[PDB]
C-alpha cells in the first residue's frame, strides 16, 4: 500500500562519533570543529539520579573526554555546556561535515533517526514527535547521541538527539540546542510519558494518500463541521484538529478534489463504522505517521 | 512496540548513478568501473511491448548511453548484457565503491531499498521479498534501477534491483546477476503477481520478538503438531510450515525458552480467538516482515 521511508543517512553516518568519560560511553555528532552529546555522558551511575551537571563538567579535564571517529581519536581541547548536551571543541573539524542547519519541531511532525551503537550506525527509521513529546522509536535503546533529522535537498536540519528510556520504553530527547521535547529531564528519576493521542492532522493526510492512491471507497456519506467532528475525534484518542490544521490540508485537498472537511467526515465515518473489516492502503490501521507534507513529497 | 528498521544507506548512496539512452532515463548502480543498470533503458515505448534486446544492444554505440554521477559524465567504453541487466564499462572506477558482493536472497527474505530518481537518493525503506515474488515496495515508482541490499559489519550484499511495476502495484525486479526473482520478464505485456501470502516464518519470528520485550499473555493454551498447524495458517493464508523453518527457529527458542511448536501454537490460536481487539508489541496486525536473524540483531 503506501511506506514509510527514511531520509536517506549518508550524510549524518560519516558525523557519528563514540564519546567516552569514565566508564559511560555513548555516541556524538561531530560536525566543523565540534562534538554534540548528551551531557549525561559524564554521569556514574550514582551522578545519574541528581547530577550536579554544571559542577560536574567545570571539574572535568578536556584529556577526561575520550572522542573516537572508528578508532582514531579527536582530541578535545575545550567543553562547554549547553543546556543538555556538551559541545566538546575537537581537534580536528569534520571532512565529512555536510551542509547542515538545527531546528526544533513540533509534536505531530516527522523525522528519520540513525540508530547508533557507540559511534557505529546501524539502521535507519522514520518516526513521529508523538503530541506527549516521546518517540515510540523503540530501537534507541542504548543509542544515546543518535540523531534525528529531515533532509531537504542537500540540507541536513537536525532536530533530535536521543538521551533517555522512559519507563514504557519510550525515548525521550532534546533538539541540538539541548531543550528537552516535553517535561523531561536528564536524569534516572520519577518522570513519565503523558497519555499519548493519535495525530489527527496525519491520519488525514494518509487518507488523502489513500485517495491520491485511487481508493475512495471510503469518502463521506455524511458532512461534518469541526466541533462535531472533535467530539468523536476525541472518544477515540484523537487529537482535536484546529482550522490551523484544516488549513495545512489545504495543498492536498487541492491536489484531490476532496475538501478538507469531507476528509474529516470520512475519518469521524471510518472511526464510527467503516474500519470494522475494511482496510485502507492495505492496512486495518489509520497511519499517523506521515504528515501532509511526507505525502505530496511521497505522493506526488 | 518494535520498528522497521532499515540498513544505514551511505555506503549505497555513493553508489548510484543516472544512465541514460535516447529518452529513457533510470537508474545505475557503479561499483569499481561498472555501471550495472535494468537493459529495458535501451528501449522505446514501442520496443517495450515486445524487445529484442540482443539486437537493440548490439546495434547501439557506446556513445549512446548518458552516464552521469550527480552532474558529471561517464564515458561508457564498453556495454555487455547480463541476464537483465546492462553492465556498462565506464571511463572512473567510482572512488566510493564499498566492500560489497551480490546475493540472490530467498522469498520471506528482508532487505533495504534505497528509492532513488534519476540517480538521486530519496529515501530508503525495509521490506520483504513476498513469498509471490514481488515487493509491496509502494515507492519504487519510477526508480527502476534503484537496489536492495542488506549490510554485514563493514560488507555492503547487494540482492536486488528494481525494473517493473506490475498492474496491482507491486514491483518486480532483479538480483545482480539480471536473474528475474519470480516469473516475471522485462517488458510491457500481460503479467501478474500470483497470489501472495503470509510469511508465516517472519510472524512466529516477531512473536519471539514480543516476548523478548516481555509480552507472554499470547503464550499457547494448547499444544499443536506441524500438520494441525498447517491446516488452520492456510486458512489464514499463511504461508505452510516445515521442518526447515522449525530448524531456523532454534535461536530463538534458545534465547526465550519457549519451544518452537509452542510457538506455533500461540499463533494458530492468535489467529482463531486471540487478536479479536487485542495489540502485540503495540501493533494489531502480526508483522511479517521481521526474519528471525532480523529479530535476533534488533533484539538481543
Amino acid at each position: 500500500g503506501f511506506r514509510k521511508m527514511a531520509f536517506p543517512s549518508g550524510k549524518v553516518e560519516g558525523c557519528m562519533v563514540q564519546v567516552t568519560c569514565g566508564t559511560t560511553t555513548l555516541n556524538g555528532l561531530w560536525l566543523d570543529d565540534t562534538v554534540y552529546c548528551p551531557r549525561h555522558v559524564i554521569c556514574t551511575a550514582e551522578d545519574m539520579l541528581n547530577p550536579n551537571y554544571e559542577d560536574l563538567l567545570i571539574r572535568k579535564s578536556n584529556h577526561s573526554f575520550l572522542v573516537q571517529a572508528g578508532n582514531v581519536q579527536l582530541r578535545v581541547i575545550g567543553h562547554s555546556m549547553q543546556n543538555c548536551l556538551l559541545r566538546l571543541k575537537v581537534d580536528t573539524s569534520n571532512p565529512k561535515t555536510p551542509k547542515y542547519k538545527f531546528v526544533r519541531i513540533q509534536p505531530g511532525q516527522t523525522f528519520s533517526v540513525l540508530a547508533c551503537y557507540n559511534g557505529s550506525p546501524s539502521g535507519v527509521y522514520q518516526c513521529a514527535m508523538r503530541p506527549n513529546h516521546t518517540i515510540k522509536g523503540s530501537f534507541l535503546n542504548g543509542s544515546c547521541g543518535s540523531v534525528g533529522f529531515n533532509i531537504d535537498y542537500d540540507c541536513v536540519s537536525f532536530c533530535y538527539m536521543h538521551h533517555m528510556e522512559l519507563p514504557t520504553g519510550v525515548h525521550a530527547g532534546t533538539d541540538l540546542e539541548g531543550k528537552f521535547y516535553g517535561p523531561f529531564v536528564d536524569r534516572q528519576t520519577a518522570q513519565a510519558a503523558g497519555t499519548d493521542t493519535t495525530i489527527t492532522l496525519n491520519v488525514l493526510a494518509w487518507l488523502y494518500a489513500a485517495v491520491i492512491n485511487g481508493d475512495r471507497w471510503f469518502l463521506n456519506r455524511f458532512t461534518t463541521t469541526l466541533n462535531d467532528f472533535n467530539l468523536v475525534a476525541m472518544k477515540y484518542n484523537y487529537e482535536p484538529l484546529t482550522q490551523d490544521h484544516v488549513d495545512i490540508l489545504g495543498p492536498l485537498s487541492a491536489q484531490t478534489g476532496i475538501a478538507v472537511l469531507d476528509m474529516c467526515a470520512a475519518l469521524k465515518e471510518l472511526l464510527q463504522n467503516g474500519m470494522n473489516g475494511r482496510t485502507i492502503l492495505g492496512s486495518t490501521i489509520l497511519e499517523d505517521e506521515f504528515t501532509p507534507f511526507d505525502v505530496v513529497r511521497q505522493c506526488s
